[PDB]
Order: structure tokens, then sequence, then C-alpha cells
């Protein structure tokens, strides 16, 4: 026995953000159809062995739940546990529209309740520091809230996504300000560099969710989140060494949310026939990094240095 | 004699936002208008008794509102005596809008001299510190330029409300990041922690204006930020009982332009038919939040407690 | 010989855009365009004169260059190079487009590797300081992307330009609310001061881009932009003598930025019949400073000091 480290469900989430962009290729590209599903049978069974997992940590390990809950830092990742189970939700709603429905309505309330509580907690002083303004914060602050704009207009609920968007979206642009200024004046520790990977996220999740409840209108926002976008691609490629500097590790999978939306968000600027070059050169791009962070990992595994 | 504290200001404030957002009711249900001009007669009512009150400060305390202005955190509330006549013009408009364009022009012209005298001087430095970082810079910051807006708006002026608009938001999403930012790090101390409900203001404050000058339509933006808003709502009543932790007090009125606000741009989600169920539940909800606000104040005045 | 300081790149700067805001009245009144030509000559001159000093700089002080690259403050100014090299373009596209198109994708290519390179970089920490946060940050941060935005328009690539504008306009928001912050907190030394103007210039050069993509729609966007550029105004108008409390200096150039944006905008708001009165007022203030701005220096260049 041991307790799963949180940051795990990074995996099945880029892997379902994967799975998602391949499915919305499925009209122009028949075949893509096939490769989504096997992304998203991976990422769905990923998921779930991790939701076991989790289980048991919160029944044996509770106090390391509780410590981390607490932390003004290291609490954002156990909003990847509603993210994820969103992610899934959309991808079963393919096979199974009940379940999918039950899966992103527990995710989104789970995900609103936990920033309602632990976000708004920060706001009482005193216990994050300056050094606690890390990328993670994305992650209850932001990217989950992308992720129920995203879900609740696949279930045909376009105006409350909306809300969850225009929360998502203010909250982003209100957070990475301090962030970046923090980023700047502050040497981010080694330990935590991997985690730069989750400022990729932001403007290609919010365009993607953008896109998932405006009905793919490839619009004047669109293109503006997706320029961006790219600049902070360019700003991280060109950090990558500095950002592995110690060594390549599992961390890494933190690029895996915002490279599988860059992918997602590429196949709707594809049919909308805006930038298509650019386009396919995102979806090809992001998915070969993703499908090194997969070899990578099945390379791990076959070591055992797969959580601790 | 007393020197009448600048804040209560935020009294009529309030009750003036309120009447206005009834008075969108009356072409959906008539007996509103009852409603709204007993809540407008009232706020005007007080705001004469304040402005008057203010005059004797300015002849006889002088060098009270003289140190007010100077310091960099208490010079914001001076923005609340040309907001609220303002929107008392904005009232008086149903009844005389020659008087209301009047009252509307000086607020106006007045706010815009304010800031421009006071806010920008801050960035001279050494005077403003980490510690003035308060909820209530968003007054002269930004409120005062929204309520510019839809009042302008009013007298068919949208072009130039527009601008006041975008000067206001673009404001807003300035501060913020910097006020949250300080927040998280620095416990706010209960002798301010009222103000933390100028935190619900900025987002209902927003979209009210907007709806004011686009003629009421419920587009992307007006969802967008509807969202942001209520993110806040649900943030501010999880802290609710850290906010008032030393007790029920007077400047709990700071949660009613926000509250106000929210009533207000719920009628227009309703008109439009978009989210019609959480346009009725915002509507209700800050009318029983503001009638508790009015209850607590004929109790404290019935006491002799009001104003020192 | 002498080494030539970057920062006098502001001059052809100021006097490119300037010229391009009268280009855009040829149409309304004819006259327009010799004064376009004009002023664009000269901006072509003193860009080919400072460019060819700038390569003296290169091969015989380069030391000098490697050190204004490397400091977290001085490499800003580096990216007026780039940013006049695509401005020149523009000017020289009414005359030869083929050489506009090398001038302005060498401009492009150029501002977006410095960025990629030195922007990023920063965030490694340790080197930018919090003194280090001063508004020439705008220019390799926000301008660039603007100028490549509007540049890559006039060429016909209207969607690569809505990228560029996007990082430019996210860039500005989320450098901003740290930079206001700044300045409230610590007074900018006396010797950094003029660059105080570079402040007017995000809001006016981002909707100068903006209507140069949008093909001169003077719509909601436009307006808001619009209207926190003059707040903008408004702040550095009231500081102004604070700004040149030591003496008037050749560093106001860095004024000319925002206020040839200004006029560049009120050309199309004057053309879309918004706010025609405010844009008339707009256009001759701009060039009246900008005028007052040569005058001062033909007077420093009439008694030899200009540049060291
Ligand atoms: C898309 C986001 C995926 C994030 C995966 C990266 C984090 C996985 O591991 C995370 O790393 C941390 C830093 O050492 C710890 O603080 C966390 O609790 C941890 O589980
Ligand atoms: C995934 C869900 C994580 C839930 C962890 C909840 C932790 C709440 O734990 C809290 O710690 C408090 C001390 O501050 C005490 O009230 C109690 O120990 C408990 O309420
Ligand atoms: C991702 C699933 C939803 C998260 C549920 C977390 C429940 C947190 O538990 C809550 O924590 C509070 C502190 O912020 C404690 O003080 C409360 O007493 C407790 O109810
Ligand atoms: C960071 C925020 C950027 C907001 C950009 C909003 C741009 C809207 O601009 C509008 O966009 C709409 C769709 O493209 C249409 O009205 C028009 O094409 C354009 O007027
Ligand atoms: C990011 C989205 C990826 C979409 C993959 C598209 C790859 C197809 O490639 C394209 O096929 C077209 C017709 O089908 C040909 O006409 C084009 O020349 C060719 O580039
Ligand atoms: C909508 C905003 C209403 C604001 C009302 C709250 C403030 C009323 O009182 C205010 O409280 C302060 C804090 O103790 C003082 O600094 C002020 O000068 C004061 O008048
Ligand atoms: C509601 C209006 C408030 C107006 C108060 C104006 C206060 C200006 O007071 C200023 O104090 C300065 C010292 O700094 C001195 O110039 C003078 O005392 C005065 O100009
Ligand atoms: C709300 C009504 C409008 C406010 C008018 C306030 C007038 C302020 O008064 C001004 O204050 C300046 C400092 O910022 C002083 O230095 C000036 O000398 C004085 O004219
Ligand atoms: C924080 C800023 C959010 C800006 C959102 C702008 C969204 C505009 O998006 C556009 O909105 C318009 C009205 O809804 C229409 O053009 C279309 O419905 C949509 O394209
Ligand atoms: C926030 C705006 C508040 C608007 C108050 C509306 C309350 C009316 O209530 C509604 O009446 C409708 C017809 O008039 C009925 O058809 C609906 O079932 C009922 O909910
Ligand atoms: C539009 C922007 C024009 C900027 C011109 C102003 C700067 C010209 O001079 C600049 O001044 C600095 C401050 O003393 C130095 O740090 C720079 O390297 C310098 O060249
Ligand atoms: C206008 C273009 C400015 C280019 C200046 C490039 C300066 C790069 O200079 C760098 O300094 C480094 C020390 O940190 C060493 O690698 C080398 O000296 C060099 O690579
Ligand atoms: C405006 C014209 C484009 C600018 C080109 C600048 C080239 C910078 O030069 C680069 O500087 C890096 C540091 O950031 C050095 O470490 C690299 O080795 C070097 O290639
Ligand atoms: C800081 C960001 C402000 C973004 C404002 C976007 C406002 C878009 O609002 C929309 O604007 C479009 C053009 O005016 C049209 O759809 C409509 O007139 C309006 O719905
Ligand atoms: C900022 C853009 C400047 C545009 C300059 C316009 C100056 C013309 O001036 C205008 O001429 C009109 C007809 O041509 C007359 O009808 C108007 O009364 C007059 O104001």
């Amino acid at each position: 026995p041991f307790p799963l480290p949180t940051g795990y469900f990074g995996i099945p989430l880029g892997l379902a953000a994967l799975s998602l962009a391949w499915f919305h290729l499925e009209n122009l590209f028949p075949a893509a159809r096939m490769v989504s599903d096997v992304l998203g049978i991976v990422a769905s069974a990923v998921w779930i062995l991790f939701i076991l997992m989790y289980a048991y940590k919160l029944r044996y390990y509770f106090e390391e739940v509780r410590a981390e809950y607490h932390s003004p830092v290291r609490f954002s990742f156990i909003a990847l546990i509603p993210i994820t189970t969103m992610l899934v939700g959309d991808i079963l709603y393919r096979w199974n529209p009940l379940i999918a429905e039950v899966l992103i309505w527990i995710g989104t309330i789970g995900q609103l309740l936990f920033s309602t509580l632990r976000v708004s907690e920060l706001w009482q002083g005193g216990v994050f520091e300056q050094k606690s303004t890390h990328p993670s914060f994305y992650l209850p602050a932001v990217a989950a809230n992308f992720t129920s704009a995203s879900s609740l207009a696949l279930l045909g609920y376009h105006d409350l996504g909306y809300l969850f968007f225009g929360a998502g979206m203010i909250a982003w642009i209100i957070f990475e300000p301090v962030l970046l200024q923090h980023l700047r004046i502050s040497s981010l520790e080694p330990q935590f560099r991997a985690t730069m990977g989750i400022v990729l996220a932001p403007a290609f999740v919010c365009v993607s969710a953008y896109l998932s409840i405006n009905h793919g209108e490839v619009d004047t926002l669109a293109k503006i989140l997706w320029g961006y976008g790219f600049l902070q691609l360019f700003f991280l490629l060109r950090l990558f060494p500095w950002i592995v500097e110690k060594g390549l590790n599992i961390g890494l999978w933190a690029f895996s949310f915002g490279l599988a939306s860059m992918a997602n968000s590429a196949t709707a600027f594809y049919h909308g026939n805006v930038l298509q070059g650019v386009s396919i050169f995102a979806f090809v791009f992001s998915n070969v990094m993703i499908g090194l962070l997969v070899l990578m990992t099945i390379y791990k595994l076959t070591k055992g240095q797969f959580f601790l």
C-alpha cells in the first residue's frame, strides 16, 4: 500500500482530452473515431483505477488528504479529480448519455463546492504566501470552470455553460498577472518546474471550451485566444531546457492539458477553414508530444518508478 | 454636531440602485412601479439629507475632509457622493428629465475630476502602500465609471456611455488581480472586513451598465460577466462568517451595490428569456438581503448608534 | 564615434505612426496625403540613419549591446528596432509593396524571436526584480505584437494578424496590473519618468491595430478601448508636471507612440461617424503635441545635445 500522488490524475486528464480532440475529427476523417475510442477507453480505465486508489487514500490515509487539502499550494491538485471525472463523462456520452450526464454533474457540483470552500478561504489571509503563487492554482480556479462549461454545453445547457466559461475566463486573467510577476522575480524550484506546463493550458482550454459552447464558430475571440496561446507555447518551448534541467520526469504530464486542448481547438479551426496550416501543425505537434509522454510513462512503468 | 462618515452614502446608493432594478420590471409586472417609486423616494430623501450633512462637513470640518481626501485608502469613499448623485438623477428622470440630466452631468464631471486628480496621483509613489490595497478602491476606479456609463445611456448618449463603460471595465480587470493576491497574503483587519462586500460589485455593476447601454441585449459578454459575478457571490457567502466574525455592523451596506446590481441585471436576463430561474433567484435573494440591511439599520437608528 | 542610445528609435517610431494616421485621412481630405508623405519620408530617413548607427554599434560597441540585451529593464528598448522597421514598411507600401512586405516580415520574425528569447527568459527568476517593473516592458511584450498585427493585416493576412493582436492584447492586460501597483507603491525615479509616456500607448495602439484588422469597423470593443485610453490620457495629463519635474527632455518622445495611435484611431472613428467631435479633438491634440516634440528636438539638435 501507498498513498496515490494526486497529480497522477493528470495522466487520464491528458488522454481524455486528447480522445475528445480526435472525436471532433470523425466527420472529416472517419478513422479518427477509432483513435478517439482507443484513447477514450484507456483514459477511462486509468481514471477508474486512480479513483479507486484515491478512495483507498481517503479511507486509509485520510490525514494525508487533509494535509494536501489545507495546503495553500497542494490543494489545487485535488481539482484534477472532478476535472477528469467530467472529461470521462464527455467520452462516455458517445456510448451512454445517462451515465455521462451523471459524471458531468458530479464533477461540476464537486468542483464548484471545492473552489467555493477552498479558493475563497485563501482570501482570509495568512496562510497563502507569495511563494504559494504557483501554476497549479489554475486547476481549481480556471480549468475546472472551463471543463464544466464544455461539459454542460455537451448536455445542451449552453447558457449555464457560458456562466462557467465566464467564471473561468475572468478568473484566469485575474490570476495570471500575479503569477507571471512572481515567476519573473522568484526562480521556481526545480521540484516544481514541470508544473510550468500548466501555463500552456489557459488560453487553449479557454478557446476549446468557448468553441464547445458557441457551436464551433471560429470568431474574433477564438482567434485572439489562439494568438496568446501560441505566444505562451513559444515561451515554454524556449524555457523547456530550464524546465527539465534536473531531468525528465513524470511531472511533464502537466503539459498534456494544454497540448490536448491545442489539438481540440485545432480541429475546430480546421473545420472552420481558419488557419488550416497552423491547425495541422498544432494537431500533429500536440499528438507527437503526448505520444512522447506516453512512451516515457511506459518506460517508467516497466521499471517500477511509477507512483511512490 | 458631528462629521458625517462618508461611507454612509452607501445607504442611499444601495436603495437607489434597488429602485432602478424594480423600475425595470414595470412592463412585466405593473405593481413593480410602486415599489420602485417608494424605494426611489426614500433613497432620494436620504441622499438629500446626507448631501446637506456633507456640505456642513465641508464648511465646519474641512480638515477632516482634507485628511480623508489625501489618505490613499479613505479617499475612495468620497466617490460615493457623485455615484449616488447620478443614481438619484436616474430615479428622478421618471418625473423630471431636466433635473435628472443636471444631476447626471454633475456626478459625471465630478467623478471624472475626482479620479483624474486623486487616482492618478497615487502613481507618483510613496504614499499608497501594499496595505492600502483595499476593495474600496473599486469605488473611484470602477464603479463611478460604470455609473456614468449607464446614466449617460439613459440620457441617450450611448457612445459616450461606452467610453465610460470601457474605462470602468478595463480598470476593474487591471486592479482586481493585485487586490485578490493581497487578500490571499494579508488578512484584512476586522474593522475593514465589511468592505469585502464591495468585491461582489464589479461584475454585476459592469453587466448592469453594459445592458443599459446595449439596449438590454443579453449576449455572450453579459453571460460571461454574470458567471464571474456568481462565482464571487459564492465565495463571499462562504466567507460571510469570517467577514462578520467581530459582529454584524452597518458597514455591511457595502454589499448593497453588488446586490442591487444583481437584481437589476436579473430583470434584463428575465426580459431576454435567458436563465429565467436563476434570474428569479437572484432578484429575490438580493431583495431579501437588502431588506435585512434595512431592518438592521432601523434597529440601529431606534437605539442611537447610527453615525458617530 | 559614440554608441547610439537605443531609445532614440522612438523618434522615427512616433513620426512613422503619425504618417500612417494622416494617410488614413486622404479619402476625406486629399491634402492629407502630402502631409502623410512628408512625415513618412522624414521618418524613413531617420530610421535609415539610426539603423546604420545601430549596425555600427553592433560592430564596434558589441559589449554595450550585450549589456543592454541582458538587462531586465534595458532590453525592452531593442524592440523599438523591429517595431520601427515594420512601421516604415507600412509607409513604404504606398510606393513599393514588395519592399514593404520584406520589412514587415523581417520586423515580425525579429520581434517574435526577440520576445521568445528574452521575455520568456525572465520567467527563470532571479534577474528581474520588483524595481524592474517599468513601462518600457510594454514594448517587446505588447507594442511589437500589435504592430505585427496591423502590418500583417496590411499585407492581407487578417487571421494571422488576429493571432498577433490577441497575443498583444492579452499580454497587455496581464502586465498592466502589476505595473500600476508598482507605480503606486514605488516612486519611479526622475531619470525614468519620461517613460511614463509609454503608459498612454496600450489602449490606443491596441484599438488602432484592431481597426486595421477588422476593416475599420468601430464596434463595442473599439469604443471600450478608446474609453480606457482617454482615462489614461487624463491621468497622464494630471501627472505631467511630476513627470517633467526635473526638466523637459528628449525622453518625452515616449508619448509619441500613444499620441500617434490616438490620431490614427481617431481617423477611423471619424470615418465611422462615431464621436466625431472627440475624434477631431484627439487628432488635433495629438498632432500639436508631436509638433511640440519635433520643435524641442530641432532645438536640442541646433545646440548639440542630441545623442550622447
Ligand atoms: C494537467 C496537470 C497535471 C499535473 C501533474 C503534475 C503533478 C503530479 O504530482 C504533483 O506534483 C507536486 C509537485 O512536486 C505535488 O505537490 C503534488 O501533490 C503532486 O501529486
Ligand atoms: C478530497 C476531499 C478532501 C477533504 C479533506 C477535508 C479536510 C477537512 O479537515 C478539517 O481539518 C480541520 C482543521 O483545520 C478540522 O475541522 C477537522 O480536522 C476537519 O474539518
Ligand atoms: C473534489 C470533491 C469535493 C471536495 C469536498 C471537500 C470537502 C471539504 O471539507 C470541508 O473543508 C472545510 C475547509 O475549507 C472544512 O473546514 C469543513 O468543515 C469541511 O466540511
Ligand atoms: C480578451 C478579449 C477579446 C474580446 C474580443 C471580442 C471581439 C468581438 O468583436 C466582434 O467579434 C464578433 C465575432 O467575431 C463580431 O461582432 C464581429 O466580427 C466583431 O465586431
Ligand atoms: C488539426 C486538424 C487536422 C486535420 C488533418 C487534415 C489533413 C489533410 O491534409 C489535407 O487534405 C486535404 C483534403 O482532405 C488536401 O486538399 C490538403 O492539401 C491536405 O493538406
Ligand atoms: C457600496 C459601498 C458602501 C461602503 C460603506 C462602508 C463604509 C462606511 O464607512 C466607511 O468605513 C471605513 C472603514 O472603517 C472608513 O474608512 C470610511 O471613511 C467610512 O466612512
Ligand atoms: C470632497 C472634496 C474634498 C476636497 C479636499 C481637498 C483637499 C486639498 O487640500 C490640499 O492639501 C494640500 C496639502 O497636501 C495643500 O495644498 C492645501 O492644504 C490643499 O490644496
Ligand atoms: C466629488 C467632487 C469632486 C472632487 C473635487 C476635489 C478637489 C480636490 O482639490 C484639489 O486637490 C488636489 C490634490 O489631489 C490639490 O492638490 C489641489 O490643489 C486641489 O485643487
Ligand atoms: C472578458 C471578456 C469576454 C468578451 C466576450 C465577447 C464575446 C463575443 O462573442 C460574440 O459575441 C457576440 C454577442 O454575443 C456575437 O458576435 C456572437 O454571438 C459571438 O461571436
Ligand atoms: C428577476 C426578475 C424577477 C421576475 C419575476 C417573475 C415571477 C413570475 O413567475 C412566473 O410567472 C410566469 C408568467 O408570468 C409563470 O408562467 C411562471 O411559471 C412563473 O415562474
Ligand atoms: C515610444 C518609446 C520611445 C522611448 C524613448 C525613451 C527612451 C530613450 O532613451 C532610453 O532611455 C532610458 C532611460 O534613461 C535608457 O534606459 C535606454 O536604454 C534609453 O535609450
Ligand atoms: C540586437 C541584438 C542584441 C544581441 C545581443 C546578444 C547577446 C548574447 O550574448 C551572450 O552573453 C552570454 C552571457 O550571458 C554568453 O553566452 C555570450 O556572451 C552570449 O551568448
Ligand atoms: C531585434 C532583433 C532580434 C534579436 C536577436 C537577438 C539574439 C539574441 O541572442 C541569443 O541570446 C540568448 C539569451 O536570451 C543567448 O543566450 C543566445 O545564445 C543567443 O543566440
Ligand atoms: C475588454 C474587452 C471588452 C470586449 C467587448 C466585446 C463586446 C462585444 O459585444 C458585441 O459586440 C459586437 C460588436 O460591437 C456585437 O456582437 C454586438 O454589438 C455586441 O453584442
Ligand atoms: C480626427 C479626424 C479629423 C478629421 C477632420 C475633420 C474636420 C472637418 O470639419 C468639419 O467639416 C465637415 C464637413 O467636411 C463640416 O460639416 C463640419 O461642421 C466640420 O466640423
